[PDB]
């Protein structure tokens, strides 16, 4: 035994052909087209409404359901190219949204556009947000976590994460939405347990979230139980690789307007 649903999700996962995995990794999620944003945004448009990255939808998903209420001054931390900063800026009561990236050579860089809000955001690339000293806020964003083909290695780039946005949470923001790569090992759920306790919030598996990572959003405005609802995830994704492929849901990318605050 000691192989968690997870981890033999990932392991099947990594046992899985090519092909097995491409009609897997989109089989029944939730999906927004890019093309028409993909397009205006390499042409240089600024106005037109669009979203610089799916990011802003997983967003959007989150905040339409109330999983988070953004408000006052938002860091968004591993901002990228800037789809949850954007994002939180046509939000009413966000008032300040200030986006930390460490872009350079293999990083998403920051992309600059006249979304509605844009005026009150900030992005700054070149920051490695462990070595930045936390500061207050009132809404605490952070999109960090990259994926690996070992669980191993997931797990501890998730608890690096969370060491390092502890001291964030110890500031006490009143909102907040980490992403938690790797939720699904011993370690990991015995730690979100702690966490929990600690910060309050739960786990919330966003449908956007592609079948090949099993990646879950700490938000402040769940109180759903750590085992349980990792382990329903862990489910979820074992139950589609055995049926057969699924098709996709697409919802509308985000109009995020244009203008000014
Ligand atoms: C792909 S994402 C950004 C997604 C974003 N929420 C959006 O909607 O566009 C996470 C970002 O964290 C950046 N990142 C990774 N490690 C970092 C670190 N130690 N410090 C700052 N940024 C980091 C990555 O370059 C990556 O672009
Ligand atoms: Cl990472
Ligand atoms: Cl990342």
């Amino acid at each position: 035994t000691g192989e968690t649903l997870g981890e033999k999700w990932k392991a099947r996962l990594n046992q899985m052909s090519a092909l097995e995995f491409y009609s897997y990794k989109k089989s029944g999620i939730t999906e927004v087209c890019r093309e028409e944003a993909r397009r205006a945004l390499k042409d240089g448009v600024a106005t037109g409404g669009h979203a610089v990255s799916r990011g802003s939808a997983k967003l959007r998903w989150l905040v339409d359901r109330g999983y988070l209420q953004p408000y006052g001054k938002v860091i968004d931390l591993g901002c990228g190219r800037g789809g949850w900063s954007y994002y939180a800026a046509t939000i009413r009561k966000v008032q300040e949204v200030k986006g930390y990236t460490k872009g350079g050579p293999g990083h998403e860089e920051p992309v600059l556009v006249q979304s509605y809000g844009w005026n009150i955001v900030r992005l700054k690339s070149g920051v490695d947000v462990f070595h930045m000293a936390a500061e207050p806020c009132d809404t605490l964003l952070c999109d960090i976590g990259e994926s690996s083909s070992s669980p191993e290695v997931e797990e501890a780039r998730t608890l690096r994460v969370l060491s390092m946005v502890g001291d964030w949470l110890e500031k006490r923001p009143g909102a907040f939405c980490i992403k938690v790569l790797c939720p699904y090992t011993s370690t990991m759920m015995e730690t979100l347990e702690r966490l929990q306790r600690r910060y309050g919030g739960g786990l919330v598996r966003v449908p956007l979230s592609r079948n090949s990572t099993h990646e879950m959003y700490w938000v402040s405005g769940a109180k759903s139980n750590t085992i349980k609802s990792v382990s329903t995830t862990s489910q979820l994704l074992l139950g589609r690789m055995d049926g057969p492929r699924r098709p996709v849901k697409y919802e509308e990318d985000v109009n995020l307007g244009s203008g000014t605050r």
